[PDB]
């Protein structure tokens, strides 16, 4: 059904636009698979970040339907609090009535003041919508919105312009080589299992290695352990507190590689190292998020900048092709 082109803030951040309201009021929400529920800036909040972004204004709206449930949601630091309401809400065009939405009434952290998007909509299952928001894609779902009921991500590097989502179809002019295809593991964030860990074709870490799969992450990150047998791999040594290693060492670092599925897919050095001028740093961090198992990898935008990335919910799995 159609896709737009988002945007990129060093590589960082990726956020886009959406539309909520009669007459529509447009944002630039941040589009998260590593969550589920859907907020705005509005204008129930005074706090500092809720003054520099762009407020949802209610009164403003002749489809709106207030819901004074509150919702205190907490992101893994990211701590708001919020009000539900229900509105007509529109992404990549023309789409979805009685949507709801979480208003804001108190955003903090140094970070929503700062932060590029006045909102985020989040794109993983149910299950983790804090107070049971139904996630926007859910209902495009449910209304049969859609032409296929997939979405993909295409991440743009160095910070140009070229990112894409695409909702109900794939971009074929996107990728490259075959779709590789993984199960969602848990249907909680969009969760695929790694059946190993390879440095230069050879084993290093995992038989039981999990990978939530977020847009909303920056970096690749590794289990708490073995984070360090990677850092003593590449050569990189603490640094602003960064893992930063010799450029002119760079084209000789290793090649990581993911089983997953029984293909292994590779991660280049010019992938997980960004080279901002004279100066290589390592963008591989540790994992942070609680495991409900067996720790996990977060694969942050270093690996959806190098893997195209499909999510498949009436299927239940998330495929990988090269990006080009």
């Amino acid at each position: 059904r159609v896709t737009e082109q988002m945007k990129n803030e060093a590589d960082t951040e990726y956020y886009g636009v959406i539309s909520i309201g009669t007459p529509p009021e447009s944002f630039k929400v941040i589009f998260d698979t590593g969550s589920s529920n859907l907020w705005v800036s509005s204008s129930h909040c005074s706090a500092q970040a809720c003054s520099n972004h762009n407020k949802f204004k209610p009164r403003q709206s002749s489809t709106y339907v207030e819901t004074g449930k509150t919702v205190d949601l907490t992101y893994g630091t990211g701590g708001m609090r919020g009000i539900l309401g229900q509105d007509t809400v529109s992404v990549g065009g023309g789409s979805d009535p009685n949507q709801e939405l979480g208003e804001s009434q108190t955003e903090p952290g140094p970070f929503q003041a700062a932060a590029p998007f006045d909102g985020i909509l989040g794109l993983a299952y149910p299950s983790i919508a804090a107070a049971g928001a139904v996630p926007v894609f859910d209902n495009m779902g449910s209304q049969s919105l859609v032409e296929k009921d997939l979405f993909s991500f295409y991440l743009s590097g160095g910070g140009a312009n070229g990112s894409e989502v695409m909702l109900g179809g794939v971009d074929n002019s996107h990728y490259t080589g075959s779709i590789h295809w993984i199960p969602v593991t848990a249907e909680k964030y969009w969760q695929v299992a790694l059946d190993g860990i390879t440095v230069n074709g050879q084993t290093a870490a995992c038989e039981g290695c999990q990978a939530i799969v977020d847009t909303g992450t920056s970096k690749i990150v590794a289990p708490v352990s073995a984070l360090a047998n990677i850092m003593k791999d590449i050569g990189a040594s603490e640094n602003q507190g960064e893992m930063m290693g010799n450029c002119a060492s760079v084209q000789s670092l290793p090649d990581i590689t993911f089983t997953i599925n029984g293909v292994k897919q590779p991660l280049p050095p010019s992938a997980y190292i960004e080279g901002d001028q004279a100066f290589c740093t390592s963008g591989l961090g540790s994992s942070g998020v609680p495991s409900n198992t067996s720790e996990l990898w977060i694969f942050g935008d270093v690996f959806l900048r190098n893997y195209y990335t499909i999510y498949d919910r009436t299927n239940n799995k998330v495929g990988f092709a090269p990006a080009a």
